[PDB]
C-alpha cells in the first residue's frame, strides 16, 4: 500500500547523457547509437537569444566546433544536422549503453519522468505531466537544457521530451526528440505567455481510484452524474472535458474498485463544489492530476 | 526555476538489485561487493510470520537454500549470516557494478530516495523522509521487501534504509543496512502501532525558503518571533520543536533570500494559525516537510 509520485528508474537514461559545448554555451545532449541530440540553441551567444536565425548561425559552425564529452572522455563529431529545433551530432562511436528506444510525441495529460542534468551529469529524477497548455512544471536551472523526459515499457525507453527553455512565468517548454516544440513555443528570448493550465480530469479520477485502492475513501459520495452534467461543472472549474475515451481508459480501475466511473465523477464534482474542508487525499490537500490511469495501474500492480 | 520532489538518479542502485528466494518466499536483495543483503524474514513461511524465532528458522537453512539471481543469472552462495534483522549472503562473485558506498543510519526528518523493486527488478524511484515516529510513507506492495533507501554524494551511495514491512495502518517500517530497525518495530506479524507523525519543522522552513527563491512569496508576513514563542505554536500544531541547530542549518537559505530564520518562523506561525485560505505554495495546498535544508540548496544550485 501507499501511493507516491514515482519516476521510472533512470539508469538507462543516465547512460545516455553527455555534455555538449559550442563556443561558450554548455548544455546536455542525449547520446543514442552514434548520434547526440541536443537543443539547437547550444549555438547561440548572449546576443543571438533575442532573435536568432538558426540556419545562419549554423553556417558559422563546423563539426569541430561541437565539443561532446561522455564522462571524462571526448567524442569525435563527424557530422551535424539540424532537425526542427534539435541538433543531431553524428559521432564516430556508438553509445555502448544505448538502451532499446523509441521517440514518441506525447499528448497533453501524459506523464513522464525527467532526468535533470547539468554538464552532462544527472542531478535528479522527477515525474512531470505535459500540461493541457503544452508547458511542463519542471525543476530546471541554467544549464539544464537537453535534459530529457521519458517513459519505460519493460526495457524500451520512449523519449518524449527534451528541455529547451523557461518562460518568463517559470514554467517550462521543450520539444519531442524530432525537435518539434510542444505547443506554440519558439526557441527565442521573446514574450511567450502560456494558455490556461486546466486540470487533467481523467488523471484526477485515476488518482481518486488510487486513493480508494489505498483506503482513502472519505470523499466517496452517494451520488452519480452524467458525462454532460459533470462536464458543465468541469468547465466551471477549469478542468479538461471528460470524454467516453477517458471513461473507457478508467474501466480497469472502475472494475477493480467496483465504483462506476460516473459515480467517481459525481464524487469529484462534490469535491470541486464543496472543497476538501481541511481534509487530505493520499497526503494531498488538492486534487492531484499528474498520474495517468496507466500510472495508477502500474504502481498499484508493481510493474517492473 | 521550479521546485520538484526530486529523487537521486537511481542507476548506481539499479546495478545492485538482485532477487533472493528462500523456499516459497521471494524478495529483493542488495548486492555490494561479494555480499547480498536482504531482510531476514525471507526465511519465513505463511505460519512463521506470526511469532518467528529467526535463529531457529535459520538452523534449517543452508547456503544452497538461498537462491540469488542477478538479471537472468544465478549467483553461488558460499556463506550466510544474520546481522540483526538482515541476512548477509556471501556470494562467490563481487558485483562488478558495485558503486562507492557507505551504510548510514539516518535521523528522523532526513530524506532519501527509494528504488522500489519486485523480483530484483526496479519498478520506480521516489523521494521519502524518515518520519519523526520512525515510519516512512512509501509505496510498497507484496514482494517489495529488500528495496532500499539511499542518498548520493557525487559518486558515493550512502544506503540508509532497507524495506521490511507494512504496519496495519499502511505506513512502512524498515532497517538500516546493519539490520537495525528504525524505531521500535519488529519483523513479526503483530500489533505495531505508530506514534504521532509530527511535521518536520526545519524541513517546512527549508521548503518555504525554496518557495521564496522560486517566486512564491504571498505568505511572507510583517512579523518575527522567538524560538520559544514559535515552539509553543509548533507544539500546538504537532510540529517538531525547532532548535538552534535547525536555525544554524537554515543559515545559507536565510543568507540567500535575506529573510532571517525567525522571520520565516513567524510566517510559518501565521500559516499554521490562519491556514492557506485556498492558496498554494509551490503547487501544494499543505506545508511540505519532505525537503531538508540540504535538499533545497542542492536542488536550487544544481548539484550533480
Ligand atoms: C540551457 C540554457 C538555459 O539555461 N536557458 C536558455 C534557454 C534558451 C535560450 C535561447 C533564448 C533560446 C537562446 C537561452 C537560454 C534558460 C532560459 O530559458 N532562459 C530564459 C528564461 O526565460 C524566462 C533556462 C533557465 C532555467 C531553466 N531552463 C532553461
Ligand atoms: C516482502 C514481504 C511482504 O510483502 N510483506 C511481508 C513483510 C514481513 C513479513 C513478516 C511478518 C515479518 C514475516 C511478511 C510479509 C508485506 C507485509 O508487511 N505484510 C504485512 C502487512 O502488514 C499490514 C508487505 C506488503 C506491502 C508492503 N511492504 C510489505
Amino acid at each position: 500500500s501507499g501511493f507516491r509520485k514515482m519516476a521510472f528508474p533512470s539508469g538507462k537514461v543516465e547512460g545516455c547523457m553527455v555534455q555538449v559545448t559550442c563556443g561558450t554555451t554548455t548544455l546536455n545532449g542525449l547520446w543514442l547509437d552514434d548520434v547526440v541530440y541536443c537543443p539547437r540553441h547550444v549555438i547561440c551567444t548572449s546576443e543571438d537569444m533575442l532573435n536568432p536565425n538558426y540556419e545562419d548561425l549554423l553556417i558559422r559552425k563546423s563539426n569541430h566546433n561541437f565539443l561532446v564529452q561522455a564522462g571524462n572522455v571526448q567524442l569525435r563529431v563527424i557530422g551535424h544536422s539540424m532537425q526542427n529545433c534539435v541538433l543531431k551530432l553524428k559521432v564516430d562511436t556508438a553509445n555502448p549503453k544505448t538502451p532499446k528506444y523509441k521517440f514518441v510525441r506525447i499528448q497533453p495529460g501524459q506523464t513522464f519522468s525527467v532526468l535533470a542534468c547539468y554538464n552532462g551529469s544527472p542531478s535528479g529524477v522527477y515525474q512531470c505531466a505535459m500540461r493541457p497548455n503544452f508547458t511542463i512544471k519542471g525543476s530546471f536551472l541554467n544549464g539544464s537544457c537537453g535534459s530529457v523526459g521519458f517513459n519505460i515499457d519493460y526495457d524500451c525507453v520512449s523519449f518524449c521530451y527534451m528541455h529547451h527553455m523557461e518562460l518568463p512565468t517559470g514554467v517550462h517548454a521543450g520539444t519531442d526528440l524530432e525537435g518539434n516544440f510542444y505547443g506554440p513555443f519558439v526557441d527565442r528570448q521573446t514574450a511567450q505567455a502560456a494558455g490556461t493550465d486546466t486540470t487533467i480530469t481523467v488523471n484526477v479520477l485515476a488518482w481518486l481510484y488510487a486513493a480508494v485502492i489505498n483506503g482513502d475513501r472519505w470523499f466517496l459520495n452517494r451520488f452519480t452524474t452524467t458525462l454532460n452534467d459533470f462536464n458543465l461543472v468541469a468547465m466551471k472549474y477549469n478542468y479538461e472535458p471528460l470524454t467516453q475515451d477517458h471513461v473507457d481508459i478508467l474501466g480497469p480501475l472502475s472494475a477493480q474498485t467496483g465504483i462506476a466511473v460516473l459515480d467517481m465523477c459525481a464524487s469529484l464534482k462534490e469535491l470541486l463544489q464543496n472543497g476538501m474542508n481541511g481534509r487530505t487525499i493520499l497526503g494531498s490537500a488538492l486534487l492531484e492530476d499528474e498520474f495517468t490511469p496507466f500510472d495508477v495501474v502500474r504502481q498499484c500492480s508493481g510493474v517492473t
